[PDB]
């Protein structure tokens, strides 16, 4: 659930390294 949408956590996008 990262942003605008926040329905789902796992994307990995703004979990670099």
């Amino acid at each position: 659930k990262w942003y605008f949408r926040v329905y789902y956590r796992g994307i990995y996008y703004r979990r670099y390294r």
